[PDB]
């Protein structure tokens, strides 16, 4: 069964790494780009830049482990386990040649560590929508003056006591469509019938607790990067984010600057926090830009 | 029936204020000192301190708009709508003499623009455990190096499409224990009986709805509370706040200075947020001493 549709040509699969059944979605011919997708959606979200992507580069898409159709981790949530899964995953397919990495929201959790600990590995990286955890994260409002917090869903899925599934399940349609379009600026590309996809998807009950767990292991990330973070990234980096309502701004090339000695940043005006979906057009044409380069 | 037990010696009653109906539980002699309670809770949280108080004052405990059996109101959830309820209730007691007035959390919120537009009326003042609404709000973190924030609440609360009460009906004492235990530092004093009591009044549909209207009308209170603070407070006033887990710290009292010029502030070590529950005996000295000088 799959729970979104493969685009033609490309093939949906699985791969044990560590003990941890992997979801991807694979296609095209030549080197290697990992996408990697956030919270609230799976592999699907790069669905209309994967076959771009392909007729130049081999596209991989997996699911975060516990997410779509991927187990959940055996070690554990955290940025430094979850990239263990990531870059196995991604050295399978390409063991003697680095590969380039495009991540989304937690999909920069989740990678950061393999990238700083396997430079050699990442030719170039793109990073788009989220904070690298780091104490940055602490400085974000928990309720503004003008639009809406970006951030106050960090404390409601970290808490204790299973709140957020608690609160969430058998609701988990209403909350979804709520958490993207409070996040967006172009809603409307948001139909009934895309939202309806990625929240049958979450709604399976592992996959709504590990969507939280990577959460609740924020704070252990912070940790860890802490200590990474001494050394700066070397590789070509580009950063992407929205300059609508949900867009980071000016804020995700401004902290990528403290971790990449080579970076460059855009702000998609009109777009918020879902470019792949909301701009399209304009987020896949600068992600195959920046990657033919190489 | 009566949602909670009324201490003997008091009544509960109801008053017609501009058309709404509001619940009071009311009791003693002398002047008078209203006690107005916050978010999760009713005018029971007031049912310790009611009966030391009514020893020397007369005392009335009324639940909020929409709160506990009070009506909701018919202009809004703003804190200079609401506060004229307040305002006017009161003053249906005490009409010829200044009144005192505690106020918890939303409280706060709901009679501050009384007080600074009828500083006459007011003859002291405790605040207790919640910021005034104002830009200060706005620096409070969203997530914290040790988990969930203080005030990440405001933003659930206010968020549109009845995003709180669609997560949280049917999970109504689920979500309240968990709220006031992660505020609290004592959270031994919530028995299985007091919490039953108060879910079961902040679940009744309108009272759900009316908690989160006062967070969605926050940011207009803000902007309302500019123009209200260009005229500081001068009747004597007190701050009160947890200096433990939930607690305010000394923020309640630093801001307070901003707004006060005679006010004196504790913080209580080993207590949270829900002063006249977690820590009883030290919050009502403190409110009895500072009201009988």
């Amino acid at each position: 069964a799959e729970e979104f549709p493969v685009p033609n040509g490309f093939e949906s699969a699985y791969r044990e790494v560590d003990g941890v059944k992997l979801h991807y979605v694979k296609g095209g011919q030549g080197p290697l780009v990992m996408l990697v997708h956030g919270f609230g959606q799976t592999w699907y979200e790069w669905h209309q830049l994967m076959p771009e992507l392909a007729k130049r580069f081999t596209v991989i898409a997996p699911d975060l482990p516990g997410l779509g159709q991927s187990e959940p981790p055996k070690t554990g949530y955290s940025g430094e386990q979850v990239a263990v899964y990531l870059h196995k995953l991604a050295r399978q397919f390409s063991p003697d040649r680095p590969f380039d990495l495009v991540a989304h929201d937690i999909g920069i959790w989740n990678t950061y560590p393999m990238v700083v600990k396997n430079q050699a590995d990442i030719a170039r990286l793109v990073y788009m929508q989220a904070p690298i955890p780091d104490a940055r994260i602490y400085r974000f409002p928990a309720f503004t003056a003008q639009g809406e917090s970006l951030v106050w869903h960090f404390s409601f899925f970290a808490a204790d006591d299973r709140l957020a599934e608690t609160l969430i399940a058998g609701k988990e349609r209403f909350f979804l469509e709520h958490f993207i379009k409070s996040h967006a600026s172009n809603t409307e590309v948001f139909s009934e019938r895309l939202l309806d996809l990625y929240a049958r998807s979450y709604a399976k009950p592992h996959s709504l607790n590990a969507s939280f767990e990577y959460y609740r292991a924020l704070n252990e990330s912070v940790r860890q990067n802490a200590e990474l973070a001494k050394t700066r990234l070397q590789m070509p980096t580009m950063t992407l984010a929205g300059g609508g309502h949900g867009g980071m701004g000016t804020f995700q090339l401004e902290q990528m600057k403290a971790y990449a000695e080579d970076v460059e940043g855009h702000v998609l005006p009109g777009c918020g926090h879902w470019l792949p979906e909301e701009c399209a057009a304009p987020m896949n044409r600068l992600v195959i830009d920046f990657l033919s380069r190489g």
